[PDB]
């Protein structure tokens, strides 16, 4: 009756979400594959002048490059639209908080440059974390109990698994959430073994996860 009906819509609102945010992990990748190298020019060069890598210029192109067409704070509004209905509070601002550091940063600085840096490295594990929170308030939501319980341990692998590598936990997050509401077999296969110890208690935790899916599933077909 009731149960039944809302097992549905809470199966429904995880696919939703799920469909809406497809793109979440490559486009954060994508933030991070354009700016990895004006990240690195900031973030390496040596207050000791520079010992063979190049000098002040390298920081002022690099923080241009991240003002450009304010193409990066856009980016970064776009993965919040996608999570719109279920972002926590604290990411609007720090988008906001972000974009105006970025106006505020001028040439021949380089600790105002590196504060910028650490402000986007901060910016990119907040933004994988309110996925992670989205997720969470969606399964927060499940009547079935077998469900939530996989659910709290999976954000908890899934948390710590960000601590060692954000973009990669994110990855491995939405692919296991993608086959999941796809009906396709969750892959649990290491691609980091002997390499990031979080990685095998998060696949256990996503292979019970789709234990408990595949099992509400069943009562509804």
């Amino acid at each position: 009756g009731a149960m039944g009906r809302l097992n549905q819509r809470n199966i429904n609102e995880l696919k939703i979400f799920f469909e809406k945010a497809k793109y979440y992990s490559i486009k954060l990748d994508a933030i991070y594959n354009e700016y990895t190298e004006a990240y690195n020019d900031i973030m390496t060069y040596s207050e000791v002048n520079n010992v063979t890598d190049s000098d002040k210029s390298k920081v002022n192109q690099a923080i241009s490059i991240l003002k450009k067409d304010n193409k990066i704070v856009n980016k970064f509004k776009e993965l919040e639209k996608i999570i719109e209905e279920y972002k926590p509070i604290f990411l609007s601002k720090l988008i906001d908080d972000f974009a105006i550091e970025l106006d505020q940063a001028v040439d021949n600085d380089v600790s105002n440059a590196r504060h910028v840096a650490d402000s986007y490295k901060k910016l990119r594990k907040s933004v994988v974390l309110a996925y992670i929170e989205s997720f969470d308030v969606i399964s927060s939501k499940f009547v079935d109990s077998k469900f939530v319980e996989a659910s709290k341990k999976f954000v908890n692998k899934a948390k710590e698994f960000v601590e060692e590598n954000d973009l990669i936990a994110l990855e491995c997050i939405v692919k296991t959430i993608g086959d999941m509401v796809n009906d396709r077999e969750i892959n649990s296969r290491s691609r980091y073994d002997n390499f990031y110890k979080k990685e095998a208690d998060f696949l256990g935790a996503a292979v019970e996860l789709e234990g408990a899916y595949k099992a509400i599933k069943q009562t509804l077909l």
